[PDB]
């Protein structure tokens, strides 16, 4: 069938494991998970199209070197994550898509941006900073909660939406 | 605030009604109101965005010549729906994009593409089809479901989306 290897990307504590983890196998993962190189793969239906979603689910922290660039030409989709109490995450949303330019030889490549954590009273990233950087960028932005697991599809398929039109 | 003049356009039977009727008051329109122009505006939070949503249902068939004229050039988002059971329908989504295009002067205007009835054993459009129309279009996809309320959501917000880069 139609097959999907979207990369889930951004930075460290942002949520993105809370995020395939909601996707997948429903629940939140308030416990303890702290992961490097992960794929999960599903058989899913979007929009009456039969397709598998080969997600790879990264690690934070720059234990991560060059290996970014591995994976990075094996993406066709890119979730690029942060958290709205997180300033700092959303700052570093810019070194993510500068590397994957870099490696692709290409300036735009199927990306959604996600500011998650979204059901916090700690917000620090104002929507209307992170959505004019979706704009400078021409990517998309939808906000998230894995805790709430609003948004979460939202999320991942509008990225194979990206994809389809490239 | 921020507020979104959406346009649901599209054939007669197709479900734009049962559309609406979801989203604002929660229930499928089995029942019947067979209607011509409605009105309905709702404060509506969309990633962390407050804006009103002011949405126009309105009537398939065309006792609505030059009426179309009227509302569409205030139109800032267009949900351009039919049903997967009904192929006329499907052709006939390229003379609603003409007409609004004729109207605004313009040939890329901010429009989603709805193939609804989904949860229907009597497919007619298949997917695949449906799909590249959208391509060929530059549109999103997305197919729904009054009955389920499956894609509904994720159909108007994907436009709203749709409009911020415009
Ligand atoms: C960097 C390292 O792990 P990492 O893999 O580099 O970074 P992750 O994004 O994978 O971290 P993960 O998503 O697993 O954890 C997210 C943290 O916020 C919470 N959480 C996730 N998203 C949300 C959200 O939408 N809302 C709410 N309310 N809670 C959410 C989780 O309980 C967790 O403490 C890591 C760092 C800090 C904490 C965890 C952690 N980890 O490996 O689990
Ligand atoms: C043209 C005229 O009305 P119209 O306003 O020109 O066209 P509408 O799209 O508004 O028609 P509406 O959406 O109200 O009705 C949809 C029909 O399909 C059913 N329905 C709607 N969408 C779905 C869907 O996602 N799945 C399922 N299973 N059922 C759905 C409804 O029960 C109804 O019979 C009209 C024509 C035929 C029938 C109704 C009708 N109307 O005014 O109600
Ligand atoms: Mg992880
Ligand atoms: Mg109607």
């Amino acid at each position: 069938m139609t097959e999907y290897k979207l990369v889930v990307v951004g930075a460290g504590g942002v949520g993105k494991s809370a995020l395939t983890i909601q996707l997948i196998q429903n629940h939140f993962v308030d416990e303890y998970d702290p992961t490097i190189e992960d794929s999960y793969r599903k058989q899913v239906v979007i929009d009456g199209e039969t397709c598998l979603l080969d997600i790879l689910d990264t690690a934070g922290q720059e234990e991560y070197s060059a290996m970014r660039d591995q994976y990075m030409r094996t993406g066709e989709g890119f979730l690029c994550v942060f958290a709205i109490n997180n300033t700092k995450s959303f700052e570093d949303i810019h070194q993510y898509r500068e590397q994957i330019k870099r490696v692709k030889d290409s300036d735009d490549v199927p990306m959604v941006l996600v500011g998650n954590k979204c059901d916090l009273a700690a917000r620090t990233v104002e929507s209307r900073q992170a959505q004019d950087l979706a704009r400078s960028y021409g990517i998309p932005y939808i906000e998230t909660s894995a805790k709430t697991r609003q948004g979460v599809e939202d999320a991942f398929y509008t990225l194979v939406r990206e994809i389809r039109q490239h």
